[PDB]
DNA sequence: GTCTCTATTGTCCTGG
DNA sequence: CCAGGACAATAGAGAC
């Protein structure tokens, strides 16, 4: 079972694909270290809608793995 | 040609 | 309790 996404990595998930589109050139950190940065710079108000739909996947998760418990490892 | 690493934020879990 | 990890997506780039 894989984790739910949260709201970076929602709104991660399209503008990578953005900025891979608008830049073929850069390297795939280099896209990590920019979605890190215009996240910062994203108003609060701006992220809402990713964080609204991050729940919906949380809770959508919630539905179809009921005995889910996050399990890491060492 | 086939693995491993890379680098980000947010959210959960777990060793002192 | 709390500071430091795991792992969510991602696909091309280096290693051998």
């Amino acid at each position: 079972i894989r984790r739910p996404m949260n709201a970076f990595m929602v709104w991660a998930k399209d503008e990578r694909k953005r900025l891979a589109q608008q830049n073929p050139d850069l390297h795939n950190a280099e896209l990590s270290k920019m979605l890190g940065k215009s996240w910062k710079a994203l108003t609060l108000a701006e992220k809402r809608p990713f964080v609204e739909e991050a729940e919906r996947l949380r809770v959508q998760h919630m539905q179809d793995h009921p005995n889910y418990k996050y399990r890491p490892r060492r």
